[PDB]
Formats: structure tokens, sequence, C-alpha cells
């Protein structure tokens, strides 16, 4: 209805588990569709096989750079960047899915999953989804991150697609 997408996560090739996300297409349609389409890979590029390049324990897990795998790339289905759609939703707690960016109106494909309430990001990053199942898998991923965001194991989206 509002779409659900999943990520199957692997840690150095070993299966960790599945996280699914509800995308708020009712409130942020353009942003939610970009993520949905990048998860199915239906426009010919997307998240399958990419990694979480920056994980900071107690704060958030960030990924979505499928072109340079380090936070300097990625692209949306609308072009290299697109505008901040609205800031209706807030970073209210663990499980919030929001867009990473490089300043106002620079949304591409990078996203982060909050593991804490991060109110200082409200009005700066567009919130568009939430973890539906597998929050415990995000908590497990979190243990491989560090204070500067570097991960001690390669965390990858082994598979991903739509469920609902």
């Amino acid at each position: 209805v509002n779409p659900t997408v999943f990520f199957d996560i692997a840690v150095d090739g070993e299966p960790l588990g599945r996280v699914s996300f509800e995308l708020f297409a009712d409130k942020v349609p353009k942003t939610a569709e970009n993520f949905r389409a990048l998860s199915t890979g239906e426009k010919g590029f997307g998240y399958k096989g990419s990694c979480f390049h920056r994980i900071i324990p107690g704060f958030m897990c960030q990924g979505g750079d499928f072109t340079r795998h380090n936070g300097t790339g990625g692209k949306s289905i609308y072009g290299e960047k697109f505008e901040d759609e609205n800031f209706i939703l807030k970073h209210t707690g663990p499980g919030i899915l929001s867009m990473a960016n490089a300043g106002p109106n620079t949304n591409g494909s990078q996203f982060f999953i909050c593991t804490a309430k991060t109110e200082w990001l409200d009005g700066k990053h567009v919130v568009f989804g939430k973890v539906k199942e597998g929050m415990n898998i995000v908590e497990a991923m979190e243990r491989f991150g560090s204070r500067n965001g570097k991960t001690s194991k390669k965390i990858t989206i082994a598979d991903c697609g739509q469920l609902e």
C-alpha cells in the first residue's frame, strides 16, 4: 500500500539477516519512489551489491553509494541530484530512514538509518521511511562501525527488492 522494500545484509560475505522498510510514499512520494526504484534495480542501476560505508554506533548506519562505495558517489533515478522534497517528517527515534546529502537540495542515492533520536537533523535531511522488521539486524550491523564511521567488516546489501 505504502510500499515495503527489503535488504538482505551480509557481513564479509556471511548472511546476517533481513531488514524491511515502510516507505512513506503518501507523504514524500518523489523521495520514496527514488529509494523504491533503486531497491528493485528496475531503471538498470541500484543498491544490490553496494555497501554501508559509514556506521557510527549509537547514531546511524549510512549506505547507498553504489558508484564509488565510499560516500563520494551515487545518483538518483532523476539525475545526479534532486531537491529536498519537504521536511514534514522528523527524526523521532531508532528505525528512521532519511536521506544523506551534501547540503540543501543535493539528494542522490545515499541514505542512513537512525539508531537513536537525532532531532538536530530535522529540517536538514528528508525523512521518508522507517524499519518495519529487522531493527535487531540494524543493531547488529551497528557493532561493526566506529567513532569516525569506518567499518571493521564489509557490510553489503547482498540482495534487495520490493515486498509490498
